[PDB]
């Protein structure tokens, strides 16, 4: 159908909104009829016929435009169509548009407002909205300029106008909707879900069935988006009608008559759009200060002695009390401005008896009067009323309409006739003369009969009953109400029925004018119109006691103060029903932060009055306690009301008022605020004592504590005993504060405080407002205290804005108490820059870090300032003096310092106290954060080593979901940064919603935040002091999340944990043994740190220049260099094996080695002759002692010059080719500085001048010479000359090539390609397999270059010398000088101060690439000197140990800390290197270096021999059966490497990265795993035959025997005889193994098996890789067998994800399976299904360690073949 044409079956408006769908009914109106469709979908939908046209064009006026619309011809639904509308658009405001539809012919009925008066002016302009009328069908659209957003469309549905049914609908632009009352709606956010809501004023009880109450509000507001933006509609009309939301998301108003008045309200935030509000229907008024105590009250008292004995009660329990309500049973027979004469005698005495105790007397009034008023006994109002004829009148105008209330028959007066209002004064006056009363509170003003219409019954007529009535309660408008045909002043009840509350409320207010004198009262009411909060309060009507009213009170509280009417609350502890104590107790928790906070009870219920409950309940306790807080915060909540009185602010306020950024603030209807400041969390729930609450995003102090929270833009269990409610501060803001007592006439004269949250830029603002708090228009008349607080750098600022009131009580403030700050000192007071004589005693609680400044005096209305200086606390100190020498106090007053001789250790004796810059233009985007830092102290900064930079940036960027960078760098100069590439996403996606962090950039002092999302916790802080950024002097400090730190290296540790005591360590590659406190080999910067809680993270900073890390007990780490730029990376987790898969993800994942470099390999300096290597091999053959690579050190080369073969070593290209032959791998080794003192033809120097590849001066141009090994031709070397004695007359001259040079690049691979080819003689032509680069640190034995020596010392002798070895040699010891130039691949220059610790890591790739050319296979290099992404080309050795006992345990720390680093090869010398082996330690050692992944013995020179065979039969056994168990896991260990390689795992793992949860494993450094399942437990001590080892929770089996031991989570100690290593394999892995042999080569052609550790729930997993084991890229191009195993169910299933190696042609046999933990029931049969083939292997049970053993050898079985193994045990 095409008039039917609807997108979107939600896009449907109900065109029978009042009887149940019919077609008949459809078909008449002209309704397009589709059934089919969902639940609440309307099937009966006007069509495009129905509505108006604009005929002709829009007329333009002065203020807008008009438009005339005539009605599309359609048939009419309930009669009385008008056909000619007239549309009045105006523009009001830049913010405020208005527009009205009425009949062109006829005049309508328009509410009479008292505030509203029609606008006379002219358009504004510039205006923020746009209006655009559609002209057929007439639709109009409001569009937001700013962003060209439709913020209201009428074209969803049609323009209804008839006599008695008008109706328009409104499009959306969200479902954020918040408003329209007055109902119980359960929730704040409004549910779209077709719900409509009847809006007619009515006495009835809040059931929550979805009934129209006592007002009439129809107001809404709608929140656009996460920027803010917001905007609000205002329907000016007072009929009864209905509000129809819809999941479009739609509105739409449906009324019985009047015009449709609308208004729409922009701004940039609901708090504007609530301004904008109030400030055209009016603007709230001030309550008197007494009003905003506590109020008691009760329906029934029965007598006057029973309510004496309630305020007696209360008034003994010394509760805040300042108020007493009086209900209808002070007035006899019920008849208002009467008292019982005998009931209540001596009422008048009550009033007074309150007065004199500092209490209030509110009274009730209704507004029906009696007629009985008879001659005999007289009843004065009724009589006056009648002279005056102000009563409402029956349908002929002049009857008085008669109704029956409370006191029976009555009439009632017409409050919209002007001589009303006097009767009404009169009234008051005559009353107040008797009864001395202080407020009123009106009740009933809906109107409210007790009957229908009127005693007589109503007419029959359209009015009674119209053709359209909205889903009222009972379903007649006459329903407890007056007759709808009654006559009124403004017009007929019909159309001014819900106005009959406020035109009471605007009488008794003019009343109150002439009975109180300058004496503001309080009127309390219960109907209400918009408007009303001008004039009254108002509470929510008669709840009950349950635990749902208990709930439903918040939501009912924030939607008036939407309205206007901020002083609201509902009645505590219930008024219907009788409460519980606990529903009592958790009720006056809350209610003690209603703005208006009352206790009523109903009639015939159990007293709840808090003093009943008994004199030392928990409940009266409580009551007490939390009704003093509120006393004591009420000048904070005054100033609150004046701010709604002035402007138009909410009181209680929604959380997405204030956090509106978030999307989680925009459902919360449990949680509420006072003002911007104070966070309000209840408990609504029996029985409880915990709550899920919403901490929004700021800083939050505990009130009661002043402590502050650790929560943050996150959901938490908060913990909130039976006698506890929630309550924090928010940070920036100042609250003022008045000493409570039990009344605020008591309280008024007490002393005043301030109290300062500060936030993270340790700033506050606040404001007081003071007056009398009793007269009237104090602020209309200017005569009142407006003060304005504000406090930034350690100053208090109070500063009176006006001052026309003085207060007669000479009040002060005594007390500041600042929160989140450090110790205040010296606090200086001056008034008006005048110094004021005072002693303020302060004091600190250091754990809570709260302040207390007392002693001080601030007379309340005088300008003054408070300034006070911090201490630094001694764990918090930054050294402001790490220079070599110079300590002094003089140099550091000059730096700007301070000093202060601390006897303590370890603590700086020269601290830093200033910043020295400022951050600036702070800009936080959706992928990342920038910010300007630019240098404020010039001078001190100078003082500071080097010279000081003064512009900066700030860069931060969201990569990754779990990976961020920031940079600090000067955008004005390119600075050195590291030429290493790192993978980065080049499209960011770290998304608000994905991502696990999130960022703050804070100021005073300068500093980044960052944040785990999850838990909250700061995992970077940089908010210290001691920032610096100099040309060659930097500095950063972070504060630490827990004392665990792991990192940082090369250089020996006494643990894997890192000490926080004072330390301090250098890193810059140096040639210096691994020693404690000595710069090594490596430079890393990186870390891992766990979090209190077990989170891990890690972070890396790429920099190469010479630097420090210093660790203080903070915790916190600082950080200096001596140039390049700040770049940090950061790995968000979330636990310790995840963080490490980041990390190589971005520098690279490891390499991975052939399968025969997984063999064990023998080196040793000083080989004699080729005919002593041929010696070893044979004789290790003999022995049986399996090896696979033999390397040869320098020894093989002439004069250990590179590229040349010794006469003695003639027949070592023979040696080699047979070796190999027999399956022997060769590794050489070479060193990068190349002789220059040739006499003889020597191609690698002569070439390498003629390519230039040698490092130069920068441009002298000559070469920077130095003394390595290399020896001078043609002289004789006596070894007895000392070494000083040989490096200066037997060492030669050598340059140093610059790897990162193209030129150098390609002479360097040509030479490697002759050593394996030689072109000069093929039978000099030497066949090796992989390649060993040594001395590439660079190292020299000579400072800087050859004597002379070096030039420029700038260099060499920084300005800041980083604490290195011979810290006062400088850069140049041992190795080349600083200013030597290199020239990185795109030709730019650099020096080698730059690139110094990136020189191994420059040479290792080319070398890489050149022996998998000459080779053809993939080849290992082995590297020296190790930078971040080295691990991805080769692997390393840690360096040159002594044949000591340490030794052995600080390599298990070594090769922990490398799998950290991302080098999975990588092990010790076995039996050390230097000094000579013990036989037990060579022993223990041999065992320990059996499980190296690098596992090589290597001696120096003139030192015992420490082969396997260098010793007697006892060791040849213990190497033998060792090595026999390493070879035999060979295919466990390759796939380990192969999982590295390709997905980041750790090959040798620490027990702290499998088991985190156990504490006890943060410390563990003597044992190890190889993957996640075998545990390595040695022993590393002289004469010990038993080792202590930790078994972390699980299945732990001994691998030799295959029993499990029950250890969980405890220590044991373990037989280790000399010959015995323990290892133990963890259930629920699976294992694959092999049979050992000499060498690989063999092995590999042997049978297969798979070791099976059952869990307890009988469960087990593995993997296996297999592939050639020499290819280049076997995984990349697709040639290997990848599988998948796992045991379940008595079965074990083989899942190959990938095979393409092995086949029947190249068959992989497998023939062991051994099972362990099956149980100790027998097991009956065993079967295999070999590719569709069962077959029975032989077997074997021993039930008493449960292990079953197949053998499948006669099976032939390939591995590609099998596919499952079952077992079945005896039943
Ligand atoms: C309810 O409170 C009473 C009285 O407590 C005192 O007053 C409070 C307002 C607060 O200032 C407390 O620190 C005071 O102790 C508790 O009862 C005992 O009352 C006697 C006499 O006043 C007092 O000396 C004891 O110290 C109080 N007992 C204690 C502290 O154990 C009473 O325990 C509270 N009610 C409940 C249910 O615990
Ligand atoms: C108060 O109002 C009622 C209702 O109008 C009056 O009661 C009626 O009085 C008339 C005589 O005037 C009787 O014929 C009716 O039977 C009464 N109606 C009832 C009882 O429903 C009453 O007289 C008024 N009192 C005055 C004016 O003093
Ligand atoms: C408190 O301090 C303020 C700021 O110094 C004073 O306010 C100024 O008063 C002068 C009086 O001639 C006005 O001209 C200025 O407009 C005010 N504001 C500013 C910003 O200068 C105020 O007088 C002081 N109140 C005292 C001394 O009680
Ligand atoms: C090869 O080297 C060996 C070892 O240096 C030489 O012979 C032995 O040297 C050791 C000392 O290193 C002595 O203890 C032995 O007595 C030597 N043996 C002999 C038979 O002299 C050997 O001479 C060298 N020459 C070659 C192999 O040509
Ligand atoms: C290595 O150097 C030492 C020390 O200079 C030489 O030893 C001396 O040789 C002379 C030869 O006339 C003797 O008179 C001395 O007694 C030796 N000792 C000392 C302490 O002077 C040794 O000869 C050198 N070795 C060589 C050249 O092979
Ligand atoms: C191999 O040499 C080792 C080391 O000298 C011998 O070990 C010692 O043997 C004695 C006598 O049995 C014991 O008292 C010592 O405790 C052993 N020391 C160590 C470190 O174990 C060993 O006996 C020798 N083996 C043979 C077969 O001679
Ligand atoms: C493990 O070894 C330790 C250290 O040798 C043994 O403890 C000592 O045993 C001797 C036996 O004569 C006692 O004299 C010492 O007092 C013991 N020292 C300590 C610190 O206890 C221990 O008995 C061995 N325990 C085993 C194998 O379970
Ligand atoms: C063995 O490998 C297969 C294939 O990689 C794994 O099965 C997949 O598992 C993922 C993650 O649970 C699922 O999304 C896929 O649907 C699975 N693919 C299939 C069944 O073809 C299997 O989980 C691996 N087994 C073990 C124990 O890791
Ligand atoms: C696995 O099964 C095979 C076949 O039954 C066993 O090998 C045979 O062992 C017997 C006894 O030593 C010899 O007579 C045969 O010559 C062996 N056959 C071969 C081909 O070597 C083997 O011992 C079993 N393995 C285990 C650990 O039980
Ligand atoms: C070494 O092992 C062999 C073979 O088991 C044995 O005969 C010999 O006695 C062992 N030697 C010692 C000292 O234990």
């Amino acid at each position: 159908s095409a008039e039917c044409a609807v997108a979107n079956e939600l896009e449907r408006i109900n065109c029978i909104p009042d009887q149940s769908p019919t077609k008949a009914t459809c078909d008449q109106r002209g309704c397009c009829w589709k059934p089919q469709g969902a639940i609440s979908v309307p099937w009966c939908y006007y069509s495009t016929n129905h509505g108006y046209q604009v005929e002709g064009d829009l007329v333009n006026t002065n203020a807008g435009f008009t438009a005339q619309l005539k009605r599309l011809p359609s048939p009419s639904l309930f009669g009385n169509d008008i056909n000619n509308v007239l549309l009045r658009a105006e523009y009001q405001t830049a913010t405020r548009f208005h527009f009205k539809l009425t009949d062109q012919n006829q005049d309508r009925y328009e509410v009479p407002h008292e505030h509203v008066q029609p606008f006379q002016g002219n358009a504004a302009s510039p205006l923020t909205y746009e209006v655009m009328v559609s002209k057929q069908p007439f639709s109009i659209k409001v569009i937001r300029t700013s962003n060209s957003r439709v913020l209201f469309d009428s074209s969803i549905g049609p323009l209804l106008f008839a006599d008695q049914f008008l109706q328009l609908s409104i499009r959306l632009p969200s479902a954020n909707v918040y408003g329209l009352g007055e109902h119980v709606h359960q929730q704040y956010r409004h549910d779209m879900n077709w719900k409509t809501w009847p809006i007619f004023a009515r006495d009835t009880v809040p059931n929550g069935d979805g009934n129209n109450l006592y007002g009439a509000q129809t107001f809404f507001l709608c929140l656009e988006d996460a920027s803010g933006l917001s905007f609000g509609v205002f329907l000016m009309n007072s009929n009864a009608m209905e509000v129809a939301l819809q999941p479009a998301p739609a509105v739409t108003y449906r009324t019985t008559g009047g015009i449709l008045d609308f208004y729409v309200l922009l701004g940039n935030t609901p708090e504007q759009v609530v301004q904008e509000y109030l400030q055209l229907i009016g603007l709230p008024a001030l309550p008197p200060y007494w009003a905003l105590g506590f109020h008691l009250s009760r329906y029934d008292y029965e007598t006057l002695d029973n309510m004496r004995e309630v305020v007696e009660r209360n008034r003994a329990a010394q509760l805040p009390y300042d108020v007493q309500h009086a209900d209808i049973d002070y007035m006899d027979k019920r008849r208002d401005f009467t008292y019982n004469p005998v009931d209540f005698k001596g009422f008048p005495e009550l009033a007074q008896d309150l007065h004199n105790n500092g209490q209030k007397l509110v009274i009730i009034v209704d507004p029906a009067i009696s007629n009985d008023s008879s001659p005999s006994s007289p009843y004065g109002p009724y009589d006056r009323g009648s002279d005056a004829k102000i009563w409402v009148n029956d349908p002929d105008g002049v009857t008085p309409l008669i109704g029956e209330v409370w006191p029976g028959k009555t009439v009632f007066p017409d409050y919209t006739n002007p001589k009303c209002t006097t009767w009404w004064e009169n009234e008051f006056k005559l009353f107040h003369n008797q009864v001395d009363f202080d407020g009123i509170w009106i009740d009933m003003n809906e109107v409210a009969n007790f009957v229908d219409g009127s005693v007589s019954g109503c007419s029959t007529s359209n009015l009674n009953y119209p053709p359209f009535t909205p889903r009222i309660l009972d379903g007649y408008l006459f329903s407890k109400t007056l007759c709808m045909d009654a006559v009124q002043h403004w017009g007929k009840q019909y159309d001014v029925h819900n106005l009959y509350g406020y035109s009471m409320a605007i009488a008794t207010a003019e009343a109150v004018k002439t009975v109180f004198s300058n004496k503001r009262s309080f009127i309390l009411t219960r109907s209400t119109f918009a408007g009303s909060g001008k004039f009254a309060a108002h509470w929510l009507g008669d709840n009950a006691a349950t635990w749902d009213d208990l709930r439903w009170s918040i939501p009912g509280m924030l939607e008036f103060n939407l309205f206007g009417i901020p002083m609201v609350g509902s009645d505590i502890c219930g008024f219907l029903l009788d409460t519980s104590e606990e529903l009592c107790r958790r009720w006056m928790q809350v209610g003690a932060f209603y703005p208006f906070s009352r206790n009523h009870n109903g009639q015939g219920y159990k007293v709840q009055d808090p003093a009943s409950f008994g004199a030392d309940s928990l409940l009266l306790n409580s009551s007490r306690h939390y009704l003093s807080i509120r006393y004591t915060l009420l000048p904070y909540l005054y100033t609150l009301f004046y701010h709604a009185h002035s402007r138009g602010d909410t009181v209680a306020r929604p959380l997405l008022h204030e956090f509106y950024e978030d999307s989680n603030t925009w459902d919360v209807y449990q949680q509420f605020l006072w003002g911007p400041g104070l966070l309000i969390t209840p408990v609504l729930d029996e029985g409880a004592e915990k709550v899920t609450a919403y901490v929004p995003d700021a800083v939050w102090y505990d009130y009661e504590t002043g402590g502050r929270v650790t929560w943050r833009k996150q959901k938490v269990e908060m913990e909130l005993p039976g006698d506890k409610i929630g309550l924090h501060l928010r940070g920036g803001y100042i609250f003022p504060t008045q000493q409570p007592a039990t009344t605020t006439v008591a309280s008024r004269q007490n002393p005043l405080g301030l109290i300062i949250a500060l936030d993270d830029n340790k700033e506050a603002k606040g404001e007081l407002f003071w007056d009398d708090g009793e007269a009237k228009d104090t602020v209309a008349n200017k005569v009142y205290l407006l003060y304005e607080f504000s406090v930034t750098q350690n100053r208090l600022d109070v500063k009176i804005l006006q001052s026309t009131y003085t207060d007669p009580n000479n009040l002060v403030f005594k007390e500041i108490k600042i929160l989140g700050t450090q110790e205040p000192s010296n606090v200086i007071v001056k008034q008006n820059d005048i110094p004021v004589q005072v002693s303020p005693n302060v004091a600190y609680d250091s754990n809570l870090q709260v302040a207390l400044i007392t002693e001080i005096e601030l007379e309340l209305g005088k300008n003054y300032t408070v300034e006070w200086d911090v201490k630094i606390r001694d764990e918090e100190k930054i050294d402001c003096y790490p220079d070599e020498t110079g300590a002094s106090e003089g140099n550091c007053v000059a730096r700007g310092c301070a000093w202060e001789a601390s006897t303590s250790p370890g603590v700086p004796h020269c601290y830093f106290v200033d910043e020295l810059y400022s951050v600036s233009d702070v800009q936080y985007d959706s992928f990342g954060a920038t910010a300007a830092i630019s240098l404020k102290s010039s001078l001190y900064a100078s003082a500071l080593p080097s010279v000081p930079v003064n512009s900066l940036r700030l860069s931060v960027t969201y990569h990754k979901e779990n990976m961020l960078q920031f940079k600090i760098y000067d955008p004005s100069n390119n600075r050195y940064e590291v030429p290493v590439p790192l993978n980065v996403p080049r499209v960011p996606s770290g998304t608000s919603e994905s991502r696990l962090y999130d960022v703050l950039i804070k100021k005073n002092p300068f500093g980044i935040e960052i944040r785990r999302k999850s838990t909250g916790t700061v995992i970077w802080d940089s908010q210290l002091l001691g920032f610096t950024f100099n040309d060659m002097f930097i500095q950063i400090s972070t504060r630490l999340p827990s004392q665990y730190l792991y990192g940082f290296g090369e250089t020996e540790h006494t643990a894997f944990r890192r000490n926080l005591n004072w330390h301090t360590w250098g890193m810059f590659s140096r040639d210096q043994p691994p020693g404690y406190k000595m710069n090594s080999y490596g430079v890393h910067p990186y870390y891992m740190a766990l979090e209190e809680d077990g989170n891990a993270h890690g972070v890396l900073l790429l920099n190469s220049n010479a630097m420090d890390v210093t660790f203080q007990p903070l915790p916190a780490l600082t950080y200096r260099t001596t140039g390049g730029i700040l770049d940090f990376y950061v790995l968000l987790g979330p636990t310790p094996e995840l963080v490490t898969q980041q990390y190589t993800e971005l520098i690279g994942r490891p390499v991975m080695v052939p399968y025969w470099s997984l063999g064990f390999q023998l080196c040793r300096y000083g080989y004699e002759n080729d005919s002593e290597i041929a010696s070893l091999y044979e004789d290790m053959v003999a022995a049986q002692i399996p090896y696979d690579v033999q390397y040869s050190d320098i020894d093989y080369m002439e004069r250990q010059l590179d590229f040349t073969l010794s006469p003695k070593f003639d027949g070592f290209p023979a040696l080699i080719n047979r070796m190999k032959a027999n399956g022997m791998r060769v590794i050489l080794i070479l060193d990068p500085a190349i002789s220059g003192n040739e006499t003889k033809p020597y191609p690698p120097f002569t070439r390498g001048v003629e390519d230039d590849v040698f490092i130069k001066y920068p441009n002298d141009g000559s070469i920077v010479w130095g003394k390595v090994w290399p020896d001078f031709p043609d002289i004789f070397v006596n070894s007895s000359l000392d070494w000083d004695s040989q490096v200066e007359q037997y060492r030669a001259y050598v340059a140093f090539p610059d790897f990162f040079r193209n030129s150098t690049i390609t002479w360097w691979k040509r030479e490697l390609r002759e050593l394996y080819t030689n072109p000069q003689d093929p039978e000099k032509s030497l066949k090796f397999d992989g390649m060993w680069i040594d001395m590439n640190e660079p190292s020299s034995f000579v400072n800087g270059a050859v004597s002379p020596g070096c030039r420029d010392s700038s260099l060499n002798h920084p300005p800041y010398m980083p604490y290195l070895e011979s810290r006062n040699s400088g850069l140049s010891s041992k190795t080349l000088c600083m200013e030597g130039e290199q020239i990185l691949p795109d030709g730019s220059r650099v020096r080698h101060y730059d690139v110094h610790s990136l020189y191994g890591w420059s040479q290792t790739r080319p070398t890489y690439e050149v022996v998998q050319e000459v080779t053809g296979e993939r080849g290992i290099i082995i590297s020296r000197s190790t930078y971040p992404s080295s691990g991805r080309w080769s692997g390393h050795w840690l360096g040159d140990n002594t044949a000591a006992w340490d030794q052995l345990r600080k390599s298990i720390i070594g090769m922990m800390e490398f799998s950290l680093f991302g080098i999975s090869y990588t092990g010790a010398d076995i039996c050390g290197f230097f000094q000579d082996a013990e036989f037990e330690m060579c022993a223990r050692w041999m065992q320990l270096g059996a499980f190296y992944p690098f596992s090589r013995n290597h001696n120096s020179i003139g030192t015992r021999r420490q082969d396997p065979v260098s010793w007697n039969d006892t060791f040849v056994n213990i190497s033998r059966s060792v090595l026999e168990t390493r070879y035999t896991l060979l295919p466990y260990l390759y796939t380990l490497m192969h999982m590295a390689h390709t997905e980041g795992s750790t090959v040798v793992r620490a027990l702290l990265h499998e088991f985190v949860s156990d504490r006890v494993t943060w410390d563990l450094d003597s044992q190890f795993l190889l993957g996640p399942a075998f545990l390595v437990s040695p022993v590393l001590e002289p004469n010990a035959r038993n080792v202590t080892a930790y078994f972390p929770r699980a299945r732990w089996y001994d691998y030799y025997t295959g029993v499990d031991i029950n250890a969980r989570g405890e220590w044991r100690d373990l037989s280790a005889p000399l010959d015995h290593i323990n290892l133990h394999i963890r259930g629920g892995y699976i294992l694959p193994w092999q049979e050992p042999a000499q060498n690989t080569y063999f092995s590999r052609q042997k049978f297969m098996g798979f070791k099976v550790a059952l869990d307890d729930d009988g469960t087990a997993e593995g993997w296996l890789f297999w592939d050639d084991g020499q290819s280049i890229d076997t995984y990349e191009q697709g040639l290997y067998y990848l599988a998948n195993f796992s045991v379940s169910q008595n079965t074990m299933q083989s899942h190959v994800i990938f095979n393409k190696y092995i086949s029947d042609a190249n068959p992989l046999k497998l023939g062991y399976i051994e099972i362990w933990g099956v149980g100790s029931a027998p097991i009956s049969s065993v079967s295999i299904s070999a590719s569709g083939e069962v077959i029975t292997p032989i077997f074997i049970h021993d039930s008493a360690t449960q292990v079953l053993n197949i053998n499948v050898t006669n099976g032939n079985l390939s591995l590609h073949n099998f596919s499952s193994l079952t077992w079945t045990s005896a039943p």
